[PDB]
C-alpha cells in the first residue's frame, strides 16, 4: 500500500516549504493530501502564492492517520498552526502511534506549542531558535536536516530538499530517496 | 521604481519551478505578475499543486512590458507554453525592446518554438536537451545557470533557486541578491 502524507497548509505557510515537500513527497509516489487548516478555500501563503487545498483538515483528519504529518514554515503559517486546537490533537494522535512528524524553518514551533516531542534534538531556522528553545525542552542543532524520536525537523526554503527527501527515506527507502533525486538537478 | 516580473502559469509548469522564483523574487522587492496562460482560473500544476493566479496572462500583457518574463518549466506546462501565439507575442516583444528572458528545465524549449534568442548559449534539464538542440540553433552548456545574449536559462528543481537569485541579480544587483539569500538556508 502506498504511504500516505498529511500537509497542513495555513495561511502565511512560506510556499516554497509547502511545494517542495509536496512535489518531491509525490514523486515519490506517496499519495499527498494538503489539507487546508480554515478550511476547503484558497490559501495566501507568506509570499502571496494562493494554494488550493485538496481538502480542509476537518475533512482530510477523518481519512487519517498518516504515515508523516508534515508541518510547512513561514512565522505566519507555523503561528496559525500553534494556534490550533485540531493541529494539537492530529499531532497527539500521530505521537501516540508512534508516525512520523516533520516540521521546517519555523514549523518546529508548533511542536513546542502542542507539547510535542518533548526531549528530541531538533533543529530550526536559525531566527526561530530562541522561540523553540523557550524552557529547554528540546535540543538544539545546526543540522540541514535533523531526526531524533519521532521528529524531523529542518531549516529553511533552501533545506527544503533536503527535508523532503529525508521524508521520502524514511517512508519508502533510502533507494526510491536516490531515484527521485537524481532527475532534480540537485548540487 | 520597483522592477516587475511576469511568470507565465500553464497547466502542467512545475509548481517548484514556479513557486521558487516567484517567492525569491518578491524577497527582493520585485513586483511579480503570476499569470494564468489560459485565463484567471487556478492551474494544476505537474504534481498537483493548483495555483490560484494573479491575472489571467490577456490582462497581464496590458500591464506590460517588464524587466524580465519567467518561463518554469515542467514537460507540459513548457509543451503548452510553446503552442501558444500569446507567448510568441510577448516573448518577441521582450527580446526586441532586449528585456530580460528567463526560462528553467523544459522551459526553454518554448523559446526555440517561437525562434527566441537563436544563437545564444543555453542550458537546459539534461532530458530536454535534444529538444533544445534540434537544428543546432543554441549552443549547449552544462552550467547549472547560463546567461547569454538576452538569455538566462537553468536545469532544473534543484537549480530553481541558482536560477532566481540570478534573476535577482540581473534586476536588482549583486548586493540584494546576496541579502536574500543568506536567509534562505541555502548551502
Ligand atoms: C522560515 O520559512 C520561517 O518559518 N521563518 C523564517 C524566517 C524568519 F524566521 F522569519 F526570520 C526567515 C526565513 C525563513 C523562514
Ligand atoms: C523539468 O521540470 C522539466 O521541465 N522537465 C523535466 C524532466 C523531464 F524532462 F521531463 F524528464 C525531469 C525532471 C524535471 C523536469
Ligand atoms: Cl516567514
Ligand atoms: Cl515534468
Amino acid at each position: 500500500a502506498s504511504k500516505r502524507a498529511l500537509v497542513i497548509l495555513a495561511k502565511g505557510a512560506e510556499e516554497m516549504e509547502t511545494v517542495i515537500p509536496v512535489d518531491v513527497m509525490r514523486r515519490a509516489g506517496i499519495k499527498v493530501t494538503v489539507a487546508g487548516l480554515a478550511g476547503k478555500d484558497p490559501v495566501q501563503c507568506s509570499r502571496d502564492v494562493v494554494i488550493c487545498p485538496d481538502a480542509s483538515l476537518e475533512d482530510a483528519k477523518k481519512e487519517g492517520p498518516y504515515d508523516v504529518v508534515v508541518l510547512p514554515g513561514g512565522n505566519l503559517g507555523a503561528q496559525n498552526l500553534s494556534e490550533s486546537a485540531a493541529v494539537k490533537e492530529i499531532l497527539k494522535e500521530q505521537e501516540n502511534r508512534k508516525g512520523l512528524i516533520a516540521a521546517i524553518c519555523a514549523g518546529p514551533t508548533a511542536l513546542l506549542a502542542h507539547e510535542i516531542g518533548f526531549g528530541s534534538k531538533v533543529t530550526t531556522h536559525p531566527l526561530a531558535k530562541d522561540k523553540m528553545m523557550n524552557g529547554g525542552h528540546y535540543t538544539y542543532s545546526e543540522n540541514r536536516v535533523e531526526k531524533d524520536g519521532l521528529i524531523l525537523t529542518s531549516r529553511g526554503p533552501g533545506t527544503s530538499f533536503e527535508f523532503a527527501l529525508a521524508i521520502v527515506e524514511a517512508l519508502n527507502g533510502k533507494e526510491v530517496a536516490a531515484q527521485v533525486k537524481a532527475p532534480l538537478v540537485l548540487k
